[PDB]
């Protein structure tokens, strides 16, 4: 109990921490359940301890605005340091202070709307590939695992948009990439034993499978040498090094982040969306009518076409409210500060419980209900942008927010143009969330697929 | 050999490091001998590795000026982090960045000439006490250990000027203070195992004898409560908390630093000075003549009197050239920079080899000779202030430089007013330096003392 007396010294409520462990035993219900219990019990501000690390949760939109936007460069610049990282410390989502600001500025032009519209014809090709794989498992006439067909699509999209490697992941069990790209009782121990991280670093024990990273460092340098080109993420970073220019090892670190970003997140949300569309056939029918109205006759989706669909944007936003895959937003307090009326000491991790704020009765009518009409152009104005934060906010929000929304909507249009999705006897209704550290279904979502 | 390829990648020469160990095996001759060998062999700039930590040594006065003075606040602000520190991280000599700048500004008024002249009558009382203890061991008629009588004087001076505790350390074997204040195969292991420092911190293993610190935290709070006052270091810090105000635990951290500063450093240099005066009776006679001229008839020394003696200042400066007790000046490179023509990467410890620069034939005639006339008002102008740095330089130099010079000279005047010092059969001539990490004699200095 070295630092376990900080929150009661500041008059901040919270759960009573145990020695060494802190409040990590309260994670037996999960990250999200623990935050909703504390928010319902302690109010707008409370504190807890991840081992010996003090964490302060805030729910006031003005205070959230000050942390994420106002005092981002001055006070709340970085996220919590995590376990044996290794060379991936040069990744943008992990880098800190000026090292991050240099990487953020070197990668911001990559995600502009100009580069994004140039990627529409690429990620539309795999939308047709996704329809092909779905047409097979539909005539199979038995429940289909969504995270597999969506995971393949998300893997095909991210490898083509970042390396130009066009594969059929579901039908090619092992093109090298597919396998290497296809690749807790340890993070909990790291949280209770944070002093062991320097030991794992000097032992080169990288959490990343060290038996994979080298495969990309040579694959990238092969593509560097071998390079009618081109519109992939690698090229936009190759043309950038032509602040201070990037490094070749820094180049590989950002490539790995975009994959874990463009894979698990895209496929998970797409699975949550299709679960809600299957469990609400009225919403699925209305969405298919808007798709057929904007794209008559199964016309191919375009950049300007995707942005025109309002109900599609309403369906995506509502699923992200129920399932914000990040769960929490976190910032480290770099110095003794005093924001919006309260004093924040140095070293405290300021956390925004995004999952709990998205299901708070103070801001949402029937929080557990899936109601896309919350985000209609009539009701969207009564939604605080610092309560609904699926992509974060401020200078360090999701840099691939526009790419994620465009990639998911392009798949949703091509999928719903040809198929309807019904629950199966195997479908878990209602959907239970994973008890662990990730925001994923307890049971993988399986649904019945029928051709239109 | 993780980072052992940095200096050859930058084209910087230096000794070839061994895996894990680096160049620490070359310390078998000592810090100072290793620096003089590298300076004679590699030139003005070289690099080595303390384990895995890269260290770059510089000898150019313009480059030294840029590190210590010009880019102090921007680039070179802190010193190397060292081993399990504990609560003493709040000490000024250990604090970093704004935490140090707040402590440096809160302790700068303590060492002004106004506070220093107010301490002359206090540390002159123990000058008479030092004459008394010397008069006994002189009539003993046998060699006298200088570091004991000087250590007692230095201990009596620092406890009275920082807590008002007036004791006779040599004749009181244990007033609590004396003992508690009287209080490597481990620093070497920490250098090779720097990842174990977080382990020693969570185990509360403080290198400082944890069985002593608590004695001061309650002694200070006793003096806080019990307090015709007063001119001690504690009061100047008590009146300061009446930036952001100091803390009571921060108060104890600075108190421990001033003791280790005002004890071992004052007594060691005083012993080096009396060794040179004994081995050079001509210098000792000329110094006694200047003392008797400025202070006729064994008159008591005053503040204005000490500053008038030029040859005394020449004797002190020349001994500090031969024996700069700090040995090295060190600064951590906070960011990628490019000083005076060369690029310095982030994380590199920039080191100024003070001992090697003080004995360099490029700037000193007969470097091994003790010649006080180097600092006469005629020859003092040809001495580069960034080659002769016994107290460092810049915004983070020795904050107690004026106190150290005044305290040592006050003892030298009262000692030389009554006694002359001759070598004994036990006196080590010439004096060998300690083979370890400290700058102290190999054998404790013993001399024959005779009353005038
Ligand atoms: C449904 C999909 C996604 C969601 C909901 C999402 C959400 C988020 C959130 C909440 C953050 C943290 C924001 C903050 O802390 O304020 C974040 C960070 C980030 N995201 Fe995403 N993301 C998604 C997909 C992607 C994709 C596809 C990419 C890249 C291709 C990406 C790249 C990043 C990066 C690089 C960061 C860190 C930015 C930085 O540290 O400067 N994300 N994302
Ligand atoms: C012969 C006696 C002394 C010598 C030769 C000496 C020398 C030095 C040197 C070389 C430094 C490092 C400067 C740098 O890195 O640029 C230093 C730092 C320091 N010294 Fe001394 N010193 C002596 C006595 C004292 C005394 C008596 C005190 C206090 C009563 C003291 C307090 C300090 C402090 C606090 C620092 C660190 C300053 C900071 O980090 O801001 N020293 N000293």
């Amino acid at each position: 109990t070295h630092s376990h007396g900080l929150f009661k010294k500041l008059g901040i409520p919270g759960p009573t921490p145990l020695p060494f462990l802190g409040n990590i035993l309260s994670y037996h219900k999960g990250f999200c359940m623990f935050d909703m219990e504390c928010h319902k019990k302690y109010g707008k501000v409370w504190g807890f301890y991840d081992g010996q690390q003090p964490v302060l949760a805030i729910t006031d939109p003005d205070m959230i605005k000050t942390v994420l936007v106002k005092e981002c460069y001055s006070v709340f610049t970085n996220r919590r340091p995590f376990g044996p990282v290794g060379f991936m410390k040069s990744a943008i989502s992990i880098a800190e202070d000026e090292e991050w600001k240099r990487l953020r500025s070197l990668l911001s032009p990559t995600f502009t709307s100009g580069k994004l519209k140039e990627m529409v014809p690429i990620i539309a090709q795999y939308g047709d590939v996704l329809v092909r794989n779905l047409r097979r498992e539909a005539e199979t006439g038995k429940p289909v695992t969504l995270k597999d067909v969506f995971g393949a699509y998300s893997m095909d999209v991210i490898t083509s948009t970042s390396f130009g490697v066009n594969i059929d992941s579901l039908n090619n069990p092992q093109d090298p990439f597919v396998e290497n790209t296809k690749k807790d009782p340890f993070f909990l121990s790291i949280t209770v034993f944070p002093f062991l991280i320097p030991i794992l670093e000097v032992l080169n024990i990288c959490v990343f499978p060290r038996e994979v990273t080298n495969f990309l460092r040579k694959s990238v340098k092969r593509m560097k040498e071998s390079r009618k080109h081109r519109v992939d993420f690698l090229q936009l970073m190759i043309d950038s090094q032509n602040h201070k220019a990037l490094s070749d090892l820094e180049l590989v670190a950002q490539s790995i982040i975009f994959i874990f970003a463009g894979y698990e997140t895209t496929s998970s949300v797409l699975s949550f969306i299709m679960y809600e569309l299957a469990t609400h056939p009225d919403v699925q029918q209305k969405l298919q009518e808007e798709i057929d109205a904007v794209l008559p006759n199964k016309a191919p989706p375009t950049y300007d076409t995707v942005l025109q669909m309002e109900y599609l944007d309403m369906v995506v936003n509502e699923t992200l409210r129920l399932f914000p895959i990040a769960m929490r937003l976190e910032r480290v307090c770099k110095k003794d500060v005093e924001i919006n009326g309260m004093f924040i000491p140095k070293g405290v991790v300021v956390m925004i419980p995004s999952y709990a704020l998205h299901r708070d009765p103070k801001y949402w009518t029937e929080p557990e209900k899936f109601l896309p009409e919350r985000f209609s152009k009539k009701n969207k104005d009564n939604i605080d942008p610092y309560i609904y934060t699926p992509f974060g906010s401020g200078p360090r929000n999701c840099i691939g927010m526009r790419f994620a929304l465009m990639n998911m909507k392009l798949a949703l249009i091509r999928v719903l143009q040809n198929f309807s999705f019904k629950p199966c006897k195997e479908t878990q209704i209602p959907l239970k969330l994973s008890l662990g550290g990730l925001l994923q279904p307890e049971k993988p979502v399986v649904l019945k697929v029928e051709s239109r």
